[PDB]
Protein backbone atom coordinates (compact mmCIF):
# COMPACT_ATOMS: atom_id res chain seq x y z
CA UNK A 1 0.00 0.00 0.00
CA UNK A 2 1.50 3.89 -0.48
CA UNK A 3 1.20 3.80 3.01
CA UNK A 4 3.32 1.42 4.17
CA UNK A 5 5.81 2.45 1.54
CA UNK A 6 5.84 6.01 2.95
CA UNK A 7 6.17 4.96 6.64
CA UNK A 8 9.40 2.18 6.39
CA UNK A 9 11.06 4.53 3.71
CA UNK A 10 10.29 8.42 5.93
CA UNK A 11 11.12 5.82 9.56
CA UNK A 12 14.48 4.66 8.17
CA UNK A 13 17.96 6.27 9.53
CA UNK A 14 19.79 8.89 7.85
CA UNK A 15 23.79 9.33 7.66
CA UNK A 16 25.24 12.92 7.63
CA UNK A 17 28.85 13.02 6.27
CA UNK A 18 30.04 15.74 6.43
CA UNK A 19 33.84 16.33 4.18
CA UNK A 20 33.68 13.19 3.06
CA UNK A 21 37.51 11.55 2.47
CA UNK A 22 36.69 11.33 -0.85
CA UNK A 23 34.37 11.07 -4.12
CA UNK A 24 34.47 9.04 -7.43
CA UNK A 25 33.16 8.82 -10.53
CA UNK A 26 34.68 5.46 -12.27
CA UNK A 27 33.32 5.59 -15.45
CA UNK A 28 31.67 8.01 -17.46
CA UNK A 29 28.78 5.68 -18.39
CA UNK A 30 27.75 4.50 -15.05
CA UNK A 31 25.29 6.34 -13.12
CA UNK A 32 26.68 6.82 -9.53
CA UNK A 33 30.01 7.48 -7.71
CA UNK A 34 31.66 6.05 -4.76
CA UNK A 35 32.29 7.92 -1.77
CA UNK A 36 33.98 7.49 1.54
CA UNK A 37 34.73 9.03 5.15
CA UNK A 38 36.23 7.14 8.02
CA UNK A 39 36.74 3.81 6.08
CA UNK A 40 33.45 3.72 5.83
CA UNK A 41 32.69 3.08 1.54
CA UNK A 42 28.74 3.67 -0.43
CA UNK A 43 27.78 3.73 -3.42
CA UNK A 44 25.37 6.57 -4.52
CA UNK A 45 23.12 6.98 -7.09
CA UNK A 46 23.42 10.16 -9.57
CA UNK A 47 19.65 9.33 -11.41
CA UNK A 48 19.19 13.56 -12.07
CA UNK A 49 20.82 16.51 -13.37
CA UNK A 50 22.85 16.13 -10.30
CA UNK A 51 25.03 13.35 -12.60
CA UNK A 52 26.29 16.72 -14.64
CA UNK A 53 28.10 17.78 -11.68
CA UNK A 54 30.45 14.76 -11.02
CA UNK A 55 32.42 13.73 -14.32
CA UNK A 56 34.77 10.89 -14.22
CA UNK A 57 37.42 11.60 -11.72
CA UNK A 58 37.61 12.78 -8.33
CA UNK A 59 35.71 15.51 -5.96
CA UNK A 60 36.54 17.04 -2.82
CA UNK A 61 35.50 19.37 -0.18
CA UNK A 62 31.54 17.40 -0.89
CA UNK A 63 29.28 16.39 1.56
CA UNK A 64 26.86 13.56 1.52
CA UNK A 65 22.95 13.28 3.15
CA UNK A 66 22.82 9.16 3.07
CA UNK A 67 19.33 7.03 3.11
CA UNK A 68 20.42 3.76 2.85
CA UNK A 69 18.11 1.85 0.20
CA UNK A 70 17.25 -1.93 0.21
CA UNK A 71 19.22 -2.62 -3.48
CA UNK A 72 23.00 -3.55 -2.55
CA UNK A 73 24.66 -1.96 -5.64
CA UNK A 74 28.08 -2.56 -6.96
CA UNK A 75 28.61 -4.16 -3.56
CA UNK A 76 28.15 -1.64 -1.04
CA UNK A 77 25.41 0.34 0.52
CA UNK A 78 23.51 2.50 -1.72
CA UNK A 79 21.73 6.07 -1.33
CA UNK A 80 20.34 8.23 -4.13
CA UNK A 81 21.55 11.72 -4.92
CA UNK A 82 21.95 13.92 -1.79
CA UNK A 83 25.32 15.27 -2.76
CA UNK A 84 26.36 18.99 -1.95
CA UNK A 85 29.66 21.67 -1.74
CA UNK A 86 30.56 21.21 1.73
CA UNK A 87 30.16 24.45 4.20
CA UNK A 88 33.02 26.82 3.23
CA UNK A 89 32.55 28.22 6.80
CA UNK A 90 30.27 27.80 10.19
CA UNK A 91 27.14 27.82 9.25
CA UNK A 92 23.76 27.58 11.76
CA UNK A 93 20.32 29.17 11.09
CA UNK A 94 16.91 28.42 12.68
CA UNK A 95 13.97 28.86 10.51
CA UNK A 96 10.37 28.95 11.59
CA UNK A 97 8.11 26.01 10.55
CA UNK A 98 4.65 26.93 10.45
CA UNK A 99 2.49 23.86 10.47
CA UNK A 100 -1.53 24.39 9.40
CA UNK A 101 -3.75 21.75 9.68
CA UNK A 102 -6.55 21.57 7.52
CA UNK A 103 -10.11 19.54 9.08
CA UNK A 104 -13.24 21.17 8.16
CA UNK A 105 -11.75 24.82 9.69
CA UNK A 106 -8.07 24.82 10.96
CA UNK A 107 -5.42 24.57 13.78
CA UNK A 108 -1.90 25.80 13.62
CA UNK A 109 1.25 25.90 15.58
CA UNK A 110 4.83 27.00 15.30
CA UNK A 111 8.34 25.45 15.08
CA UNK A 112 11.83 25.99 14.20
CA UNK A 113 14.21 23.82 12.12
CA UNK A 114 18.35 24.36 12.43
CA UNK A 115 19.61 24.35 8.98
CA UNK A 116 23.61 24.34 9.05
CA UNK A 117 24.88 23.95 5.24
CA UNK A 118 25.07 27.00 3.09
CA UNK A 119 24.37 24.64 -0.12
CA UNK A 120 21.66 21.87 0.86
CA UNK A 121 19.74 18.87 -1.28
CA UNK A 122 16.35 18.33 -1.53
CA UNK A 123 16.53 14.65 -0.32
CA UNK A 124 17.94 16.26 2.77
CA UNK A 125 15.57 18.78 3.65
CA UNK A 126 12.84 16.48 2.44
CA UNK A 127 13.99 13.64 4.71
CA UNK A 128 14.53 15.47 7.88
CA UNK A 129 11.32 17.83 7.88
CA UNK A 130 9.00 14.64 7.48
CA UNK A 131 11.01 12.47 10.26
CA UNK A 132 10.36 16.07 12.37
CA UNK A 133 6.69 15.36 11.36
CA UNK A 134 6.34 11.45 11.96
CA UNK A 135 7.33 12.47 15.34
CA UNK A 136 5.77 15.34 16.28
CA UNK A 137 2.61 15.53 13.89
CA UNK A 138 1.81 11.64 13.64
CA UNK A 139 2.80 12.17 10.36
CA UNK A 140 2.31 8.17 9.03
CA UNK A 141 1.48 6.77 12.26
CA UNK A 142 -2.12 5.80 10.54
CA UNK A 143 -3.26 4.84 7.59
CA UNK A 144 -5.09 8.13 7.50
CA UNK A 145 -2.43 10.38 8.27
CA UNK A 146 -0.71 10.43 4.77
CA UNK A 147 -2.12 13.79 2.84
CA UNK A 148 0.06 17.35 3.13
CA UNK A 149 2.38 19.10 1.87
CA UNK A 150 5.42 20.86 3.08
CA UNK A 151 6.91 23.95 1.32
CA UNK A 152 10.23 25.31 1.32
CA UNK A 153 9.69 29.09 0.91
CA UNK A 154 13.17 31.44 -0.25
CA UNK A 155 13.43 34.97 0.15
CA UNK A 156 13.15 35.83 -3.12
CA UNK A 157 9.51 33.69 -2.67
CA UNK A 158 10.60 31.19 -4.89
CA UNK A 159 9.61 27.65 -3.18
CA UNK A 160 9.80 24.14 -3.43
CA UNK A 161 7.27 21.67 -2.38
CA UNK A 162 7.05 18.19 -1.29
CA UNK A 163 4.10 15.97 -1.61
CA UNK A 164 3.34 13.71 1.82
CA UNK A 165 1.02 11.33 -0.06
CA UNK A 166 4.13 10.16 -2.20
CA UNK A 167 7.92 9.47 -1.80
CA UNK A 168 10.62 12.43 -3.19
CA UNK A 169 11.59 11.19 -6.41
CA UNK A 170 14.96 9.80 -7.25
CA UNK A 171 15.65 12.45 -9.90
CA UNK A 172 15.00 15.41 -7.27
CA UNK A 173 17.18 14.23 -4.26
CA UNK A 174 20.25 15.52 -5.84
CA UNK A 175 18.55 19.27 -6.74
CA UNK A 176 20.37 21.71 -4.39
CA UNK A 177 19.27 25.06 -3.13
CA UNK A 178 21.01 27.98 -0.85
CA UNK A 179 20.78 27.03 3.01
CA UNK A 180 21.59 30.88 3.50
CA UNK A 181 18.69 32.06 1.27
CA UNK A 182 15.40 29.43 2.91
CA UNK A 183 13.08 32.42 4.70
CA UNK A 184 10.37 29.72 5.70
CA UNK A 185 9.04 26.40 6.00
CA UNK A 186 5.20 25.86 5.71
CA UNK A 187 3.38 22.57 6.09
CA UNK A 188 0.14 21.73 5.98
CA UNK A 189 -1.24 18.54 7.22
CA UNK A 190 -4.86 17.66 6.07
CA UNK A 191 -5.35 14.82 8.56
CA UNK A 192 -6.40 14.86 12.48
CA UNK B 1 33.30 13.50 -21.35
CA UNK B 2 29.79 13.81 -22.55
CA UNK B 3 30.36 12.72 -25.92
CA UNK B 4 32.27 9.50 -25.10
CA UNK B 5 29.04 8.09 -22.69
CA UNK B 6 26.70 9.05 -25.36
CA UNK B 7 28.86 5.93 -27.65
CA UNK B 8 29.14 4.25 -25.55
CA UNK B 9 25.83 3.95 -23.93
CA UNK B 10 24.32 3.48 -27.28
CA UNK B 11 26.41 1.30 -28.46
CA UNK B 12 25.30 -0.99 -25.73
CA UNK B 13 23.49 -4.33 -26.83
CA UNK B 14 19.47 -4.23 -25.79
CA UNK B 15 17.94 -7.39 -24.70
CA UNK B 16 14.36 -7.55 -25.39
CA UNK B 17 12.22 -10.26 -23.41
CA UNK B 18 8.76 -10.91 -24.89
CA UNK B 19 6.31 -12.09 -22.07
CA UNK B 20 8.43 -12.64 -19.10
CA UNK B 21 8.56 -15.97 -17.27
CA UNK B 22 8.37 -13.99 -14.37
CA UNK B 23 8.27 -10.52 -12.42
CA UNK B 24 8.63 -10.22 -8.87
CA UNK B 25 8.49 -6.75 -6.39
CA UNK B 26 10.12 -7.79 -3.27
CA UNK B 27 9.60 -5.13 -0.91
CA UNK B 28 7.44 -2.03 -0.73
CA UNK B 29 10.35 -0.34 0.23
CA UNK B 30 12.45 -1.48 -2.66
CA UNK B 31 13.16 0.35 -6.07
CA UNK B 32 12.92 -2.09 -8.81
CA UNK B 33 11.72 -5.61 -9.21
CA UNK B 34 13.21 -9.13 -10.36
CA UNK B 35 12.74 -10.40 -13.92
CA UNK B 36 13.50 -13.12 -15.15
CA UNK B 37 12.90 -15.32 -18.86
CA UNK B 38 14.20 -18.75 -19.99
CA UNK B 39 16.19 -19.07 -17.04
CA UNK B 40 18.22 -15.44 -17.47
CA UNK B 41 17.42 -12.99 -14.09
CA UNK B 42 17.57 -9.63 -13.95
CA UNK B 43 17.02 -6.80 -12.03
CA UNK B 44 15.23 -3.96 -13.65
CA UNK B 45 15.21 -0.36 -11.34
CA UNK B 46 11.67 1.38 -10.39
CA UNK B 47 12.81 5.26 -10.69
CA UNK B 48 9.85 7.28 -12.53
CA UNK B 49 5.93 6.58 -11.90
CA UNK B 50 6.38 2.82 -13.39
CA UNK B 51 7.38 2.13 -9.66
CA UNK B 52 3.11 2.48 -9.21
CA UNK B 53 2.66 -0.10 -11.79
CA UNK B 54 4.31 -2.52 -9.50
CA UNK B 55 2.87 -3.44 -6.05
CA UNK B 56 4.91 -5.54 -3.98
CA UNK B 57 4.03 -9.49 -5.70
CA UNK B 58 4.19 -11.15 -8.94
CA UNK B 59 3.22 -9.79 -12.02
CA UNK B 60 2.68 -11.76 -15.84
CA UNK B 61 1.96 -10.05 -18.81
CA UNK B 62 4.88 -7.90 -19.08
CA UNK B 63 7.80 -7.55 -21.56
CA UNK B 64 10.89 -6.11 -20.52
CA UNK B 65 13.74 -4.05 -22.75
CA UNK B 66 16.58 -3.94 -21.26
CA UNK B 67 19.66 -2.23 -21.64
CA UNK B 68 22.64 -3.75 -18.96
CA UNK B 69 23.84 -1.06 -16.97
CA UNK B 70 27.18 -0.48 -15.46
CA UNK B 71 26.24 -1.10 -12.32
CA UNK B 72 25.78 -4.52 -10.65
CA UNK B 73 22.66 -4.44 -8.74
CA UNK B 74 21.61 -7.46 -5.95
CA UNK B 75 24.04 -9.27 -7.34
CA UNK B 76 22.41 -9.05 -10.79
CA UNK B 77 22.92 -7.39 -14.03
CA UNK B 78 20.20 -4.19 -13.96
CA UNK B 79 18.43 -2.30 -16.19
CA UNK B 80 16.68 0.96 -15.86
CA UNK B 81 12.55 1.21 -16.70
CA UNK B 82 11.44 -0.47 -19.99
CA UNK B 83 8.70 -2.63 -18.83
CA UNK B 84 5.38 -2.81 -20.71
CA UNK B 85 2.80 -4.73 -21.25
CA UNK B 86 2.37 -7.63 -24.10
CA UNK B 87 0.55 -8.00 -26.58
CA UNK B 88 -2.73 -9.19 -26.85
CA UNK B 89 -2.13 -10.01 -29.89
CA UNK B 90 0.13 -10.35 -33.28
CA UNK B 91 0.70 -6.24 -33.80
CA UNK B 92 2.93 -4.18 -36.48
CA UNK B 93 2.50 -1.28 -37.80
CA UNK B 94 5.13 0.55 -40.21
CA UNK B 95 5.14 4.07 -39.63
CA UNK B 96 7.76 7.01 -41.44
CA UNK B 97 11.38 8.46 -39.91
CA UNK B 98 11.96 12.02 -41.19
CA UNK B 99 15.07 13.17 -40.94
CA UNK B 100 16.25 16.79 -41.25
CA UNK B 101 19.67 19.00 -41.04
CA UNK B 102 19.76 22.02 -39.14
CA UNK B 103 23.55 23.85 -40.24
CA UNK B 104 19.23 27.52 -37.90
CA UNK B 105 18.04 25.81 -41.32
CA UNK B 106 16.83 21.88 -41.90
CA UNK B 107 17.73 20.84 -45.11
CA UNK B 108 17.11 18.59 -47.07
CA UNK B 109 15.29 15.22 -45.48
CA UNK B 110 15.55 11.27 -45.83
CA UNK B 111 12.64 9.22 -45.59
CA UNK B 112 12.91 5.62 -43.65
CA UNK B 113 10.16 2.90 -42.39
CA UNK B 114 10.56 2.15 -38.70
CA UNK B 115 8.22 -0.94 -37.58
CA UNK B 116 6.30 -0.97 -34.15
CA UNK B 117 6.09 -4.28 -32.97
CA UNK B 118 4.41 -3.62 -29.78
CA UNK B 119 1.00 -2.28 -28.30
CA UNK B 120 2.23 -0.29 -25.64
CA UNK B 121 5.80 0.08 -25.67
CA UNK B 122 8.32 2.05 -23.74
CA UNK B 123 10.15 5.58 -24.25
CA UNK B 124 13.26 3.84 -23.58
CA UNK B 125 12.93 1.42 -26.56
CA UNK B 126 11.56 4.01 -28.80
CA UNK B 127 14.53 6.22 -27.43
CA UNK B 128 17.53 3.10 -28.02
CA UNK B 129 15.98 1.66 -30.87
CA UNK B 130 16.21 4.94 -32.51
CA UNK B 131 19.19 6.14 -31.75
CA UNK B 132 20.68 2.78 -33.03
CA UNK B 133 19.04 3.37 -35.89
CA UNK B 134 20.96 6.82 -36.14
CA UNK B 135 24.52 5.66 -35.68
CA UNK B 136 24.02 3.27 -37.91
CA UNK B 137 22.35 5.26 -41.06
CA UNK B 138 23.26 8.83 -39.87
CA UNK B 139 26.62 8.88 -38.07
CA UNK B 140 25.23 9.21 -34.73
CA UNK B 141 27.75 9.94 -32.37
CA UNK B 142 30.70 9.49 -35.39
CA UNK B 143 32.14 12.31 -34.30
CA UNK B 144 32.65 15.00 -31.63
CA UNK B 145 30.50 16.97 -33.46
CA UNK B 146 27.64 14.59 -34.15
CA UNK B 147 25.95 15.11 -31.20
CA UNK B 148 23.36 17.77 -31.71
CA UNK B 149 19.65 17.40 -32.45
CA UNK B 150 16.48 16.12 -31.29
CA UNK B 151 13.95 12.36 -31.79
CA UNK B 152 10.54 13.13 -31.95
CA UNK B 153 7.44 10.95 -31.68
CA UNK B 154 4.06 12.39 -32.65
CA UNK B 155 0.79 11.07 -31.25
CA UNK B 156 -2.00 10.41 -33.74
CA UNK B 157 -3.20 13.18 -31.55
CA UNK B 158 -0.59 16.22 -32.28
CA UNK B 159 1.02 15.38 -28.97
CA UNK B 160 4.33 14.28 -28.79
CA UNK B 161 7.68 12.79 -27.39
CA UNK B 162 10.98 14.36 -27.18
CA UNK B 163 14.29 12.79 -26.54
CA UNK B 164 17.17 15.39 -26.81
CA UNK B 165 20.38 13.65 -28.51
CA UNK B 166 22.80 15.78 -26.37
CA UNK B 167 22.48 13.80 -23.68
CA UNK B 168 21.18 10.16 -22.48
CA UNK B 169 17.19 9.55 -22.17
CA UNK B 170 16.54 10.60 -18.62
CA UNK B 171 16.13 7.21 -16.12
CA UNK B 172 12.53 8.62 -14.55
CA UNK B 173 11.56 8.61 -18.10
CA UNK B 174 12.52 5.12 -18.67
CA UNK B 175 9.75 3.62 -17.65
CA UNK B 176 6.80 5.80 -18.50
CA UNK B 177 4.75 4.14 -21.46
CA UNK B 178 2.70 5.34 -24.80
CA UNK B 179 0.39 3.66 -26.99
CA UNK B 180 2.42 1.72 -30.11
CA UNK B 181 -0.56 2.02 -31.95
CA UNK B 182 -1.55 5.45 -31.43
CA UNK B 183 2.11 6.59 -33.23
CA UNK B 184 1.83 8.55 -36.12
CA UNK B 185 4.91 9.92 -37.05
CA UNK B 186 8.66 10.10 -36.11
CA UNK B 187 10.53 13.28 -36.83
CA UNK B 188 14.28 13.83 -36.10
CA UNK B 189 16.41 16.62 -36.45
CA UNK B 190 20.05 16.22 -36.95
CA UNK B 191 22.38 19.17 -36.20
CA UNK B 192 25.76 18.54 -37.77
CA UNK B 193 26.41 17.58 -41.62
CL1 LIG C 1 25.52 -5.92 -6.11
Amino acid sequence: HNYKSLKYYYSKPSIELKNLDGLYRQKVTDKGVYVWKDRKDYFVGLLGKDIEKYPQGEHDKQDAFLVIEEETVNGRQYSIGGLSKTNSKEFSKEVDVKVTRKIDSEKSKDSKFKITKEEISLKELDFKLRKKLMEEEKLYGAVNNRKGKIVVKMEDDKFYTFELTKKLQPHRMGDTIDGTKIKEINVELEYK
